[PDB]
């Protein structure tokens, strides 16, 4: 008998794999300066 | 005789490509404050 | 009659899902030392 017709196109492929993780973020800014030190000791008493 | 059956569906397509890279990470938090400065200089001496 | 020939290969899949966001950047360095404390007061003059 006559051959049957050609089949239909194959199915669409599966989705691709998940993407790679993003790069790590940029390093934070340095902290602020510390406080001033304490005030120095009073100078020597004057002589009499 | 009668016709043959329609052919089978074609082979499945290729998988897609990998997804896009994820977003870059958030910036680090700032560092902590620095230490205190040293204690100040002793004062100048008193006079007589 | 004989079964027909198969269909052609299907079309390709979609790109995959996006990657995860990157990790945060490192915490920044500790801040610089604060300034030296104020100099001490001068000594007072001696008594009589």
């Amino acid at each position: 008998g006559p051959p049957g017709p050609k089949g239909d196109p194959g199915p669409k492929g599966d989705p691709g794999p998940p993407g790679a993780r993003g790069q790590a973020g940029v390093l934070g800014f340095p902290g602020p300066p510390g406080p001033p030190g304490p005030k120095g000791d009073k100078g020597d008493p004057g002589g009499y």
